[PDB]
């Protein structure tokens, strides 16, 4: 028999830190989590555990390792069905993937909200805080394929598909306020502009490139993504970590029929939290699947991804009150002019079994409202409507895709819609029309009421001509990146600039960057004049005399657009890299983890070889990386305890460990005779803010760098990084 | 509420005759009907009865009966998500039809044999008289579309799914004993020649075309399978009422690994019975659906299709002792040689639920075979096993085509094959490959055994060099030929030559049918020179002089070859037109339904309008159909009662109805005035034989006309017919 | 040599009645007929004669007769990559049919305006009576599949693709000047309805059955089209005999803006005839092919059919 | 075939030989070249056996497999000699 002896090939189908079990199936790492929709999946589920090898048609294979051959060394022959079948399966296995967002991760969770909401929607999904809704989320990044990087610079996906009793909704999503352009009849422009260019299909996961900077030079409406992107909003720590948006105005119904204009927000409970551009860049590198396997791995841990699911409301009769059109999605709705309402919590709490069958197949689509929703006239929006039907049936094969399992509703669905291909349900009823005689006009339709009624537009009043034409109301480009601009912390403004500087760099054709670096100036001189010095271009008196442009309704700044100005940090499901020695100070190791675990604080254990290492009083310690193996990039903080330093004093790898890290602004916690490693990040005898350092581990030690890891990185150590050769 | 207050819009759940009830789906006509498949489809049965209308969502929809615009007169907008997932489902509902076969009718059933075949063969399904098998069949023509007419002159397909508990079995076979040709690489040009010819797309249905013939002349190999499809084998009755061949020679494998050449058949419990040209021809044209429509029919009226599968057996060391070749699927192996021994027995018990998820989506294919039996080295099945694995993974959208719920076995499968389009199983196995150490090996190969084995193939020595070469015992092609032609009755021998006259005159080319001509005066001079008459060509004297070949075998006839040669008459299922009047004889009526329902013989009663006549003593006779609307070529027989004949004497429609059975040799029973229709029909005063005649319908008139009934046809009308014009 | 020593074996490249010669490819039969869409289709018509027998990937065939097998009484083998082409094209011959005008007869042509309609339309191809546009047409009926019958009771359809100089123009029509329905949200209703019954699939080309009757009369807006069907105008004696319309009011525009609200109507220049029911139904039987053959062979005798 | 849509690929112009290339395959989906050859079978009389096969030879000829020697029984087992 093949597994070993002592049963060490099987997880424990317990919670576990990350490292500590070879990760799972979800149903096999936690087999009593449950949701309507995962129990509803029982009946496609499959095992394998004490089952015959078999063909698709159930034939008991009995060799799996030859051909069907005329003798040993002869041709394989084509009666072989066996060979075939098995050739031909893997043949065919893959599918197109997403035209953007191919790259993504996904889980299963559950939402619950914390009252009801019927007084602004009949949605029943929001009708009562003891009504749960099971949820699958599929996180991405934009214009990569499913084969690229995570930690790219991009904008990031957030869908999410409520399995609801009166149908499936999906909140098709992205981690920014706004998107880069107004009408969807430009989408395959900038998609194409941003993609891969057309003749040599570089470059892969990023927007440093002539295309794209072509394009946004050409067309101010995307300056306002631009700038996020561009920040460290582009770069996010973990999809736990960053913010979700709708972008569009759409409208919630009551029951009395009334709209009220709504904006929709996840607010990450862990907090917000990014990358810096270099730590970021070489991830990509070093774990192409660092968010893919975070958002894996803290599920498993039981450090669930939870958000809060927010509101901006406003008032049908408020429609033109602000300084730009609500229909426009390229204009965020400040948090300072219409709060952000917390109406519920998702968490994520399981992971699928299977990649392909439950994340690559999932189609979310943003025309899947259900009554108590409706749309509004964004012209994005609109266009979407159309696409995202279009591309699944090329994409999943035909118009069943809603029979692939996980794009099932839990809730009844009958319909007189019959056959394409690899159809599934087989239609009792005798009439596939209506009007019938026949079954009775089975199934029915539904008049619109306010609870299980069906489905009836908002009868908003339309009155134009047919026109192509771009609203006036929608011409203004500037005072919205100004805004977001001037929001930021000057470390935050520092990374826009040095985001700017660097990609632009990359930009061939010289006369693009000029062209960019004026429509900067057309939003704040200082930024402008930032990013033109580091790319030797000198603005011009014309350039240097553009007026701002105006405030937001009276608005010179919103703190809710910046990543850190107000505190939000929470530790819980961060990692801290211990490096060790051949013999530990005992003491100091029980104390630090300790100290990690009250705070719910993952550590990985680090050497310059695998297997273990005897601390001072005999304690085996395991080691679960090297240092080259498990970079710094990989975790959010590096302690380093007492003990035989002259072990690792000149391990050029434990330098360079520390450099990084030091580098990409981590704390770094240094005890006893570890405090020899200052040398090599250049720290002064008396102490720098961010290094901690004592004679031991002390309670008070871990105190001061579980402080540090609460405010994520050490803004300001940032004038001191230009020395360090890292 | 649309559905009349009887009631009368539903059909009863019990049997009833044809015309008796509208049709059905097979759950709702026969829920108490059940098998281990069709129970296992109930988890893919959707009903729709008190359920409401919604998107494929799940949304309810509150009016399918409008699309959504600005106005009520106004254009319809992009954002009405119901109206495009509606027509998206729409627009997508066809597949690609079957290359061939494309036009087949299904149903579901099962098959028990009536011994243990162990001595012979470990096949699971064959092992015990307690074993019952659930059975799909699927019944075809092989050249016209999906859409075309069922009683064409063409072979017919006769495709069985077993769903054994040791995977699925499929048995692809035909209603003659050979095929068209030898090896495999030649199909696609056979098969091009008969289809329609590809500038313009004709004919449909039919061999009567040039490139057919074309094709045939110069392949005489062909010449055995066009004898049968010339033959009235190439217009059966019903698809009840024709035999059914594998064709190849298998191998059967017992649990010792004795190998035997096995050729299997099905013959129909219900006789062997054909229809004749001009009817069958008509037939196309008056009810294009009719076999599919009698299948359906009998079924739902408790006459379930009945056939009892059969095994030719030969000893491996008796593989050469024949004047042909086993392999040659273009030789057939007379019963009078090698005796067919009766294994066991199919019922055909229930129809589909939706034609298209059942019967369209249905995939058979003659690779798939089960441990216990084996294939050889037939060189048109070594291709078929190729084809029919490939063709479905276009026509059934990709690899998962086993998932669609008919194809899916009802044994336990399971294997490391993964994702392709339409992916339902989710695997929850760690491995996705073997050899594994995470799942211990599972799912595991099983070696070979008696009971529950892995397959492996029966180890068959194969010797000599890589040739693409027909082998020199395939190189005859007349003697087959004519042991079928000497083999049939005088009139069978009559409707060959006819079937070859008709269709030969409708090759445009006359070379063509010259060089026709002259392959057929190489089986048998009698042949060649009544279709020669029929063309206007004369034979010359070298072909007047060729020699025959010889007998097989020393067979000089096989009755088993014929139709009608030898009785095997079953009259229950069969339908019987009564011509009415409008004031009928009401104890002729009494004494002729009850006559025929107690042979379950269904009748249809007839007259020049719907609704009601009424008989000499007030009973109130509803009509079925009207002379025009139900012609004779719909029934086996027609009954004319006495009565008010004047009423019916002068009507176009009803002489004419009598005309066209008496051509079309069908037996005619006349009561009372109604011999006054003898002057119609050319009858002698003193009768004759095939027309029952006589005062009333009391005495032996009734079992007169059912003695008639159980003989098919009165074939010594045959010279009788040519001179009526009908 | 195969081929008959007199030649016999291939058609006159020039105008021949119905039944004179066997029917052949329209580039074979009339080599010297064309217009800037035949010609432009050169570039991929493919010729035969004098040609060796090759793989798609150009391997000239030695044998074409046979599988590869080890002995001639052997197995097939796996490496036969001539056999698995060939099969596997001929398995992948097949794409879905059309899901309503599944069957359906084609030819090539040309229009050209009888005079300038500048003053009511901009349109290029209508704006020059010596400008010659070519076309393509399809012929159809509605319900059947692609290998039901001709000469079935049903509405025809009637669909010119016009190559103009500023874009393809498709005019899609039917042989009368209304539809059944009114709402395209019910148009998958009405078919269904029409169609073959989904737990049979019968009748084919027919819509003598319940359903078609049942969502007709629980929808009274169906009876115009219903009358029509019901004519002889549901059984054409050719699709030269019968009218075309576009059905619905579409709008010209001209030079100056101005909207002029327009039906589309072809009137057939041979005349308008029908079948008689009983002919039309027992012709479905003798010959299911009878429009598409009517309809090439007139091509190929020189009796054009012609619309205005 | 599922790749790149249907069992036409060779006619997607980068998989195009640049010699000739003719038989009696019709149809699928995607189907470019336009078939004039009144035959689409052989061995046909009507376009008098074009295109035709041709013997293997030294330069221009058919393929025709080398007649490599085949002796043993039906098995799936691996080589000894690969061990
Ligand atoms: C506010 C602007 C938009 C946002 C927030 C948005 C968000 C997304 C997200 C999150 C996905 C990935 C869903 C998944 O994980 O599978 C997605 C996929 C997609 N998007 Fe959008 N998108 C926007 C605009 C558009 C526009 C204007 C179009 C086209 C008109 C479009 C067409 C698509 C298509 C074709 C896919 C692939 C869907 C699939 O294959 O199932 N997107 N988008
Ligand atoms: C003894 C000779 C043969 C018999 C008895 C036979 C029988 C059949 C039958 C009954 C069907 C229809 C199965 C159904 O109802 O779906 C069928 C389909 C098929 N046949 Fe065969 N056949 C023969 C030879 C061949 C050969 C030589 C090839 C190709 C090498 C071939 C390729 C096909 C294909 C492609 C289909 C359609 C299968 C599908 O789409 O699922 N046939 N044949
Ligand atoms: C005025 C009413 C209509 C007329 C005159 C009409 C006419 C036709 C004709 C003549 C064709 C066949 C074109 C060809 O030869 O390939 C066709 C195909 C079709 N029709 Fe329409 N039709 C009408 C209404 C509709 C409606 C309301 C819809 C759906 C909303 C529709 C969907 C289709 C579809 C899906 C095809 C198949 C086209 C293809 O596969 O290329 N038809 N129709």
């Amino acid at each position: 028999s093949l597994a070993p002896e002592d049963g060490s090939h099987r997880p424990a189908a317990e919670p576990t830190p990350p490292g500590a079990q070879p990760t799972a199936p979800g149903s096999l790492k936690a087999p009593d989590t449950r949701n309507e929709k995962l129990n509803s999946l029982e009946d496609v589920r499959k095992g394998s555990e004490n089952y015959a090898l078999t063909t698709n048609q159930g034939v008991r294979i009995a060799d799996d390792q030859n051909s069907l051959r005329a003798g040993s060394r002869g041709p394989t022959l084509l009666e072989d069905f066996i060979l075939r079948e098995k050739i031909t399966h893997f043949d065919h296995e893959r599918i197109p993937e997403r035209i953007v967002h191919a790259r993504g991760s996904a889980a299963h969770g559950y939402f619950q909200p914390y009252k009801s909401l019927s007084d602004i929607t009949k949605a029943d999904f929001l009708s009562d805080p003891n009504k749960i809704t099971p949820v699958f989320v599929r996180f991405s990044t934009v214009q990569g394929g499913a084969g690229s990087a995570d930690t790219v610079r991009d904008i990031r996906g957030f869908a999410t598909k409520f399995y609801t009793e009166e149908g499936i909704f999906d909140l098709v999503g992205n981690n920014t306020p706004i998107f880069f352009i107004q009408d969807a009849h430009k989408f395959p422009d900038f998609v194409h502009a941003v993609k891969p260019e057309p003749h040599w299909a570089i470059p892969q996961g990023q927007s440093a490139h002539d295309t794209f900077w072509d394009y946004v030079s050409l067309q101010p409406e995307t300056l306002h993504n631009v700038m996020w992107a561009m920040s460290d909003r582009g770069i996010p720590r973990s999809y736990r970590t960053m913010e979700g948006f709708g972008i569009h105005t759409f409208r919630l119904i009551n029951a009395e029929g009334k709209a009220t204009f709504v904006r929709f927000h996840w607010k990450p409970l862990a907090g917000k939290a990014s990358l810096v551009w270099d730590e970021a860049q070489k991830l990509t590198g070093r774990d192409p699947d660092f968010h893919r396997r975070e958002l894996w791995e803290a599920i498993e841990a039981g450090d669930f991804p939870e958000y809060e699911l927010g509101f901006q409301l406003i008032p049908e009769e408020d429609e033109f009150k602000f300084d730009f059109d609500l229909l426009d999605p390229t204009k965020l709705i400040p948090e300072e002019l219409v709060p952000v309402q917390r109406v519920g919590k998702m968490v994520l709490n399981r992971n699928p079994d299977n990649f392909f069958a439950e994340n690559e197949q999932a189609a979310f689509h943003p025309g899947h409202i259900v009554p108590g929703l409706d749309f509004t006239n964004d012209p994005l929006l609109q266009g979407r409507l159309f696409s995202y039907t279009d591309t699944q049936i090329s994409r999943l094969g035909g118009p069943n895709f809603h029979e692939i399992p996980i794009n099932r509703p839990t809730c009844p669905y009958h319909n007189f819609q019959r056959d394409g291909m690899h159809r599934m349900g087989i239609d009792t009823n005798p009439a596939n029309y209506e009007p019938n005689s026949i079954n009775d006009n089975w199934p029915r339709e539904t008049p619109p009421g306010p609870k299980r009624g069906g489905f009836e537009s908002y009868q908003e009043r339309v009155e134009g001509n047919k026109v192509r034409e771009r609203s006036p109301s929608f011409g203004e480009y500037y005072s919205h990146p100004r805004l977001f601009w001037l929001s930021q912390t000057p470390f935050e403004q520092r990374h826009i600039v040095d985001g700017f500087s660097f990609i632009l760099s990359k930009v061939v054709r010289p006369y693009i960057r000029e062209r960019v670096v004026d429509q900067l100036a057309h939003i704040d001189l200082t930024l402008a004049q930032a990013v033109a010095k580091n790319l030797g271009i000198e603005l011009t008196d014309d350039q240097l005399n553009i007026t701002p442009p105006p405030d937001v309704n009276g608005l010179k700044k919103d703190p809710s657009l910046s990543l850190y100005a107000i505190p939000d940090g929470d530790v819980k499901g961060r990692v801290v890299a211990i490096l060790l020695n051949d013999e530990v100070r005992s003491a100091d190791l029980l104390a630090i983890l300790k100290a990690l675990k009250a705070k719910g604080v993952h550590a990985k254990l680090l050497y310059s070889r695998m297997g273990e290492v005897t601390a001072d009083d005999g304690t085996v310690l395991p080691i679960a990386a090297t240092f080259a193996g498990a970079p710094s990039l990989t975790v959010d903080a590096v302690i380093v305890p007492c003990g035989n330093i002259a072990d690792i004093a000149d391990n050029g790898d434990a330098n360079y460990y520390l450099m990084e890290a030091y580098k990409h602004l981590k704390p770094i916690a240094l005890a006893g005779d570890a405090r020899k490693f200052k040398a090599t990040i250049k720290i002064a005898d008396q102490g720098e803010e961010g290094i901690v350092e004592a004679d031991s581990a002390d309670g008070s030690f871990m105190d001061e760098l579980l402080t540090l890891m609460a405010a994520h990185r050490v803004w300001s150590r940032i004038p001191k990084i230009d020395k360090i050769p890292a």
